[PDB]
């Protein structure tokens, strides 16, 4: 079975790179280890949901280049709700607000939580997008854990639970798992911190209607038979002239390149030879993916609307299961549903239970959130717990616990001989999203014309124009938000005053 | 190919378990990935240094259960030359010195290392052995790298840098990259700080006659072509009657049960059908292995020891390649030489060389740090960088970053079916060593024993009589040791 190049994984990235070669007139095959496209994405269909994302969904702003190619493959998004008020519930009781940060009223812990945001943002502008390694303070911020930056950063406990928050919500792991660099990598690249939480104006603004996993899908129907379904790879040998890659099920591809489009630590299920280089033999040990369960709770109403409630749930306590819920209500207005995460440690704890004991503990946390008895009379759940994925290892995406980003993160897309290397993981903006995927995969695509000299160097990375459908407005401070004191910068004026 | 038990690795758990069920009468094979047996072990032989080990070498008091299986294959131990004094060299200068723990003069600091190396052991003495994350703070330390608690700990740089010295020598990682937690279980797990850290009653009393490989050697002779070399496993199956494990070049395997005795993040290199459980599908990610280059350089004579230096030397800061040696001179006084090893970032940065350059630098160390010129002409060279290893991941062995261990260590030697759980990982005594694959090896075995109906719950884990010809002595401890307050104890006083 002869090509020009194999692509190792059919999610997002694969496809994107696998529709960029063909399109450039090369014989490409994909070889994926499911009997389904999509990897990380998945929409599931039946009668009562007619579909509903239980992987990736959101799309926003700034997110240009699977709108594009989105929109080439004939989808459309909508507007996640937004209308209503969104509630933030701390200490058992719910604070309607808007605008997309959760208010403080107390004037001390108000400079303690401008302060933290700012901050994150700050050290964000001294870490370059395409190489975090190269940061000033690389070293000393990777050798420690976001639990101790924020011991560091937040002078009270207001601040540092929601910081937490933030942290276990966006990369589905605790403070004390994942180092600091990374994390503050992690939030630049995508734009910052307004960017990143955000709904409107932000990486939750919109969805696609009929759901996400129709971008693998309608790039597999271009491709045909060209997508190899069940074909685990297993030994990838590039000992001789043209590259050597084997399945599970006994099959064997011949290539002039390969790209391996598989989350990075998934490389460790594939047999090289010879054997990869020290530095990635050992990179692909010590990058997990973190843990999370999606859930989606349906209703015969979005009732939460007639309170003046958008749907939106910021939730802090041990106890709650969910830490995060969004209106997953159809754009028609129709199979009205509450989409919930579960994360990090309780991923792992919650998994324990059955799925109706599951349902019955949303209900409940919901009833309380929303002040409403009508949460506990739900008609559907559908629910996905991403730690089972053998060919997944986790979502959303791959994190780097300390010290691992400076000493291995310049291995991540470094070719070895003719792999090269995609995946969300590998990208520069909105890495760990369907973004990430899209720029990784056509750059490692180019990376091979380039090789093959059909194009140019300056080609392999490519520039995406904005979206006409879904402008960016840009993200801007106040006066107050960039001059007021942190707390210790309050408490240096109070102790020099006073002199 | 039908058998009663496939065993995936043969290492020395893989073969301590292979041999165990051999000898009760079932019918074993050994699928082993390499075109040799030994795994994280290694023994080279040739002219120039007869053999040396290249990887697991040294063994000591309290380690009964490798000592019993080499004595019964027909090895015997010699003792790592330590009659002359050790070597501290601190801030450019070498500062001889007696017993274990490197001394130190001036009061505060004489303190802080004291209670450094007490507090190791004090927080140890609430972690069992079997179950680290049962430890009543288990959480606490758990979500803490040892640079955190060492950054409380040690009031002094001077503590601070040597505490920094023992986590990177004793489990080849930066104290940024492990959790508190999981380093405390570890030392514990070894009989506590003096015991890991000696020579002479400790961890690196002995080496074996002819090379540590000669355990897993012999073994293999025993088994004959029970042992397939160059069959990495790439599937396992468990939905039909008898569990069938596939391998990378074509061959198909028919048993009752399996054991897997590989390090556990290199599970993910097979492909399982069901899938694993969540936990343990997630576990594997997460449990990476140390970064060392070991290195041997030969001399005429072992010159060191006519100034009354053993060899063994403790090298302080960032500029030295190697921050420990040890006299690795055949017991006869011929094939002068010292080892050293290359430790975690070191190890990252200093394999970019070539081999030349590495043998330069570590001979002009030697020369500052032993006074001696005669350093500076070496005879012969040996090296092994075990971070290029596809099927050991590293050395020496697997470690915990801050979070690990308390979420998924209760997986590590959970069957999953008919697989049962060995390498050396999975131990609870002397977990990371020789000792430890041992251990695990044959009480995985016995589970499987246990699963047959062939012996009794109580017979999976067994104790070990104390080895004749390796006996151990207690740790012992002073008045002052235990009494003397802390540097923020003395000031509490004030
Ligand atoms: C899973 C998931 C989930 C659940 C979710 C999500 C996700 C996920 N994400 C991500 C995505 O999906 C990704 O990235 C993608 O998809 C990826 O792609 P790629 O790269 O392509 O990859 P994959 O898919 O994996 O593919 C691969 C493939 O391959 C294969 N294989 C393997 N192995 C193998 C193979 N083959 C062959 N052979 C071999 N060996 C497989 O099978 C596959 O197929 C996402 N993304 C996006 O974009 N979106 C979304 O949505 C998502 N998701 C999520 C998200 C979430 N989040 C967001 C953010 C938010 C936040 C908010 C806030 C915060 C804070 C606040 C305060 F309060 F504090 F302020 C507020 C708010 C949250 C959520
Ligand atoms: C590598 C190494 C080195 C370099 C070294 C060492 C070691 C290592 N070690 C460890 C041992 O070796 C181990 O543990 C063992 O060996 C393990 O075993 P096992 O478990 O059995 O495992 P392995 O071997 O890995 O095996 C496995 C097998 O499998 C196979 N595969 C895979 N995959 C697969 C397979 N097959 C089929 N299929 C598939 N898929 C493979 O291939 C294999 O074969 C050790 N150990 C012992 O015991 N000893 C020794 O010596 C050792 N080594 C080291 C050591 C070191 N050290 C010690 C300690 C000391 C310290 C001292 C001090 C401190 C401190 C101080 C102050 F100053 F601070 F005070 C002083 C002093 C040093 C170091
Ligand atoms: C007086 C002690 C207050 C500690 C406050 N926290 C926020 C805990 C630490 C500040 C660290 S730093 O001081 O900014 O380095
Ligand atoms: C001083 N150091 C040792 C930096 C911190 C003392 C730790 S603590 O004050 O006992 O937390």
């Amino acid at each position: 079975n002869k090509c020009d190049v194999v692509v190792v994984g059919g999610g997002i990235s694969g496809m994107a790179a696998a529709k960029l070669l063909h399109d450039s007139g090369l014989n490409v095959v994909v070889l994926e280890a499911r009997d389904r496209v999509g990897g990380r994405t998945y929409t599931l269909r039946n009668q009562k949901v007619k579909y509903v994302d239980l992987g990736g969904s959101y799309v926003g702003p700034t997110q240009n280049r699977i709108l594009r190619l989105a929109k080439e493959l004939g989808l459309e998004t909508y507007k996640v709700n937004e209308v209503e008020r969104l509630i933030h519930h701390v200490k058992g009781k719910s604070y309607p607000f808007r605008g997309p940060f959760p208010p403080v009223w107390n004037p001390i812990t108000y400079l303690d939580h401008n302060n933290f945001w700012r901050t994150m943002d700050d050290m964000g502008r001294e870490i370059p997008s395409d190489a975090p390694w190269k940061a000033p303070l690389a070293e000393e911020w990777d050798n420690m854990t976001m639990k101790e930056l924020l011991d560091k950063l937040c002078w009270t406990e207001s601040a540092k639970q929601l910081a937490t928050l933030f942290v276990n919500l966006c990369v589905t792991a605790e403070t004390h798992e994942v180092s600091a660099l990374w994390f503050l990598w992690y939030v630049k690249q995508c734009g910052g911190t307004t960017r990143i939480i955000s709904t409107t104006n932000g990486g939750q603004e919109r969805k696609f209607v009929g759901g996400s996993g129709q971008v693998s899908e309608r790039i597999m129907d271009l491709l045909g038979d060209r997508v190899k379904l069940e074909r685990p790879v297993i030994y990838i040998d590039q000992t001789r002239e043209n590259v050597l890659v084997e399945t599970l099920n006994h099959e064997m591809y011949e290539a002039k390149y390969v790209i391996s489009a598989i989350p990075p630590t998934l490389g460790m299920k594939i047999h090289f030879n010879p054997p990869l280089p020290m530095m990635r033999n050992q990179m692909i040990t010590r990058v997990p993916l973190g843990s999370v369960i999606k859930c989606i709770v349906y209703y015969k109403e979005p009732f939460w609307r007639k309170k003046d409630y958008c749907g939106t749930m910021i939730i802090d306590g041990e106890e709650a299961p969910v830490a995060y819920t969004l209106d997953d209500t159809k754009p028609e207005g129709n199979y009205a549903a509450i989409m919930g995460f579960i994360l990090a440690h309780k991923a792992r704890k919650l998994a324990r239970l059955t799925k109706e004991e599951r349902l019955k503990k949303l209900c409940e946390l919901y009833a309380k959130v929303l002040g409403s008895l009508e949460a506990l009379e739900p008609v559907h759940y559908e629910e996905k717990n991403w730690c089972e994925e053998q060919y997944s290892g986790g979502c959303y995406t791959t994190y780097f616990p300390p010290g691992i980003l400076t000493q291995y993160g310049r291995v991540l897309r470094q070719p070895v001989d003719r792999i090269y290397f995609a995946g969300t993981e590998t990208a520069t903006h909105w890495s760990g999203y369907m973004e990430g995927a899209v720029e990784a995969g056509e750059r490692a695509a180019r990376e091979i014309l380039h090789a093959m000299g059909k194009i140019p160097e300056d080609e392999i990375w490519q520039s995406e124009p904005e979206s006409v459908d879904v402008p960016a407005q840009p993200i801007t401070t106040t006066f107050l938000e960039r001059h007021l004191p942190s707390v210790p910068g309050l408490l240096r004026l109070i102790g020099l005053t006073t002199i």
